[PDB]
């Protein structure tokens, strides 16, 4: 019950500590944060399942979530934003996803100079997408993330002689798919998998552990994980996409995602909205396909472009009834309390 | 009388209705508002068109209306727009392009699953746009039906097994255009081609008959429909394009649809405003032939994002001049009462 | 003294002169507000060194700019703006580049019709986005020019009949640097060429020229473009960009524009905006070879793209610290006045 949550008990202990320790929690907070989740304790299991995966990606992980809340704090951006993660969570999935597409293998240790550098872009992208969508009261989501790694990966490419980026060639034949050889067992292991490719890790395992501390800060977030991953394998099965891809977790760790924010998250939990979340998230795989086939074709991978793109087109959505509610971003802490206050203030 | 306009007395008469007749009526008048017209003979006079060059784009573009109002109306929208046709206008053009761009040919049953679920899709677009648009007073439309193709077509591609589009190739050679074979009637009968390569029909019956409508809809409407298409065809001949494109109705299927919504319809009808019109309806011609140039480097149809571009560029555009006047987004009813409504505010 | 800043007492004493005088010290205005100059006596100087690069590059220009303040005063936009060059700036470049992107050699007496053309739409553009980024306090910068520029490559591209563009070839291969080869006064060379390459000309005595009016107007002004070129070349140097491109002044031409921008321009002066500045010019450096490479894939130049987006990024983000000032933007004149301004409000 402790580690539960945000673990506000934590925090309010730490706010009058030695600023090494205020410094390690927030680095914890903002791995966390990737899925929506502000525990430090879901940071060091994610931490441990990157680990698990890849040593190297941890790293650079680490590094830029590290790097990107020292610029943060160089900047004088919002403490109590900084505190709570949210300025460094989209370094994380940078530097992870930059040594995941670099195409000079594990521990190339001069990739270390263009992560920070990009984490030091980071907290820049995260500012100036804020003043803006604050304006209409919507997150930011991983779109610093996403603009800085499209940029990066456009900047070097795949022919770059320092820094060369693994290649991405568009489809160009009709896939062969033999349906006979559809594996029940490796769908439903893919399902995992399709929850740990949102740090880019394609290791069940990693999966597995990242869904466990989803469902310690959350059970409804770690729930509603699961089911989104299984609608983009649905979604994946529906457009007869190639099953490495599907086994792969290409196809559910944006859907995933979806159905994280928009299920309990960003709106009040009820079960209008629980549909509207499985909605979002197979529209969110459909549009994950497309931008992948699309930025295919100017050598850039998709990543959590789709992810942002549809989950803001939800919740800029406006409908005529009282029981699908969107939370004030002041307010969303995670959905147990979110639905606590939706009940409250519907009486 | 009794049919021309927006048939005001008709939804008056059926308000009281039952809402089976209600429901067909929003469908025709979802049909008809393609083309900025809120006529529901105008709908029906749009669907024979439809049947007569083919009647499977016109089952699929009816099925995309009636799913999208009922969808629309299972969002608990605002009724007025769902009542106009607001909601539904999008997804007529979904079904009938995806009939349209559909590579395994006519009557392809499989098609229409794709087609909902698109369909379930527009609304959903047209309210998280509405809500973005109306706050500068702005209408959104053909955007929802750009972004749902643009979606679509590049989730499946050419080379899906289940649903192949038709292929896009960028231009690779100098086209030879000998000018000595221009033929006068030819480029006559584009206009009622461009005209109804709105709705992706390149029969000159099919736009004879549209043309037809948005008469009976509004003479100005149709007047500068025509002019639009012939603005399209003199900006192609302007750019050497080949003849085959433009005796397709390629090139003023867009600026048609500019002129109409500049002219009278989103502006008051002056003759400043009808050369702001003609200008609008010419950049629309080549933002038309840009996007398509730029989209078929991608493997995309432009489609209607150009009309949408160049209109929603010159609605913002501000100028001290009293006599180009933006109409208000909640009096633009069509060209005669929007001039009526003009001369009343100016005195 | 008389002819430094933006000369104010020559607008004054001009304000009640023949017309044609003033639109000439319009046009002047405007050829020098490229570079964030209000001087014609600037303008004179940059006219100049256009002429030195390319007579007809400099015919070009000087009728964009013509064409576009014409059509300004036709669409009645505020006359303060047009007496100030803010329209007309934007279709300088548009004549400029689309002399320089010509496959048609110098003196294509028909590339005159599109120019015009073009700057026919570079006001629209230039109220559209007005209208939209003065809501936020935000200058359009060359959105404009890019928007029209990227419009009418697209439209004609490398196999038009009438206007054919220059072919641009995404990279294929790694290239061959060889770093024994690198030559300093090659790198010195290029800060001037790369202050030069705004208007897109190579030439160092053109770009001596450019600077040497920039110091005329502000001598701040001309340190930060050459800081920002230096930045530039710093960055192609960090990514191993071919010994070619930088000494042709393409990594410098955007880095200097964000240099100038940021630096006491459109934020007061300051040590720690000093810093910022240096930042901006580094990021825009590599969103410069990002966007280049992203655009290579759909046969596009990049151009100034990545300039506006990375100054409207940088100029969004706010920070909680009083030293880091964005000046309004009814008080923005020069460097000089800005930090003036910016000391009085501080007290
Ligand atoms: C946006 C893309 C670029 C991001 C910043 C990249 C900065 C890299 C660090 C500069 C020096 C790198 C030297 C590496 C030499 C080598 O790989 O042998
Ligand atoms: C795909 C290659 C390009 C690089 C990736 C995109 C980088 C975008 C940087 C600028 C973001 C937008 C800044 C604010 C613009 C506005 O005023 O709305
Ligand atoms: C909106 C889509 C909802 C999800 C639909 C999931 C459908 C999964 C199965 C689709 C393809 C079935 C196999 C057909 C191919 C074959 O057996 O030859
Ligand atoms: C891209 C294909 C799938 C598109 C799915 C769009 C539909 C999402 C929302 C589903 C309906 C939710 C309705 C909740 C209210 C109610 O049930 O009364
Ligand atoms: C070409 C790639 C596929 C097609 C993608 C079309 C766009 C679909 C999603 C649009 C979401 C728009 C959200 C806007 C949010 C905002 O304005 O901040
Ligand atoms: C955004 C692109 C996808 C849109 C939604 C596509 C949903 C298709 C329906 C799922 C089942 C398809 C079965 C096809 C069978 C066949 O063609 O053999
Ligand atoms: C912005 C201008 C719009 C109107 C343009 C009207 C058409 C002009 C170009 C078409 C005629 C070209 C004739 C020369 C062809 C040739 O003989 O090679
Ligand atoms: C790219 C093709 C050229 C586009 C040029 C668009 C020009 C718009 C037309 C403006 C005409 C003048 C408007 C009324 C002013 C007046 O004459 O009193
Ligand atoms: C955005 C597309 C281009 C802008 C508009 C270009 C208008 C050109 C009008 C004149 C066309 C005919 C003159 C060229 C004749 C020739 O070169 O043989
Ligand atoms: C590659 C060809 C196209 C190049 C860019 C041309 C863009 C013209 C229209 C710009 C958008 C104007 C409307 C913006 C509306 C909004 O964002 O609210
Ligand atoms: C993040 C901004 C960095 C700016 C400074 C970067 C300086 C780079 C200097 C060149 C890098 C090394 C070149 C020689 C490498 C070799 O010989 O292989
Ligand atoms: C793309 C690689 C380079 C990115 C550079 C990002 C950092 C920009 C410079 C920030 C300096 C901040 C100075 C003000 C704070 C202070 O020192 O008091």
């Amino acid at each position: 019950g402790y580690v539960t949550g945000d673990m506000k008990e934590l925090a309010n202990q730490l706010k009058d500590k030695p600023v090494v320790l205020q410094f390690i929690d927030w680095i914890l907070r903002g791995i966390s944060q990737v899925v929506f989740v502000n525990n430090p304790v879901s940071g060091i299991l994610i931490l441990v399942g990157l680990l698990v995966q890849n040593p190297w990606w941890a790293l650079t992980g680490w590094l830029g979530t590290v790097v990107s809340t020292l610029m943060a704090l160089l900047l004088s951006q919002d403490r109590s934003l900084i505190a709570s993660g949210l300025y460094g969570y989209n370094a994380t999935l940078v530097g992870v996803l930059m040594a995941v597409f670099s195409d000079k293998g594990d521990y190339f240790w001069w990739l270390l100079l263009p992560v920070c550098a990009m984490s030091m872009t980071c907290p820049i992208f995260s500012s100036a997408l804020n003043s803006m969508l604050s304006k209409w009261d919507l997150p930011v989501f991983t779109l610093p993330f996403n603009m800085a790694l499209s940029m990066y990966l456009s900047a070097t490419g795949h022919y770059n002689p320092f820094f060369p980026a693994k290649l991405v060639i568009p489809i160009t034949t009709a896939p062969q798919i033999s349906w006979s050889d559809l594996s029940a067992l490796e769908l439903l292991k893919s399902i995992p998998v399709g929850v740990g490719q949102i740090y880019g890790c394609d290791n069940p395992w990693t999966g597995g552990i990242f869904l466990g501390a989803i469902l310690l800060s959350s059970p409804l977030m770690c729930l509603h994980a699961a089911i989104g991953s299984l609608l983009g394998i649905a979604a994946g099965l529906s457009l007869s996409a190639p099953f490495e891809d599907i086994y792969f977790g290409l196809w559910g760790f944006n859907s995933s995602l979806a159905c994280i924010a928009m299920g309990g998250m960003f709106m009040a939990l009820t079960w209008q909205t629980h549909l509207l979340a499985l909605g979002c998230a197979l529209f969110t795989a459909y549009l994950g396909v497309g931008m992948a086939n699309f930025m295919a074709e100017v050598g850039l991978p998709a990543c959590t472009w789709p992810f942002c793109l549809a989950t803001l087109l939800f919740l800029i959505m406006t409908t005529k009834n009282s029981n699908i509610y969107k939370m004030p971003l002041s307010k969303v802490t995670y959905p147990e309390e979110n639905r606590i206050f939706y009940l409250q203030a519907k009486k």
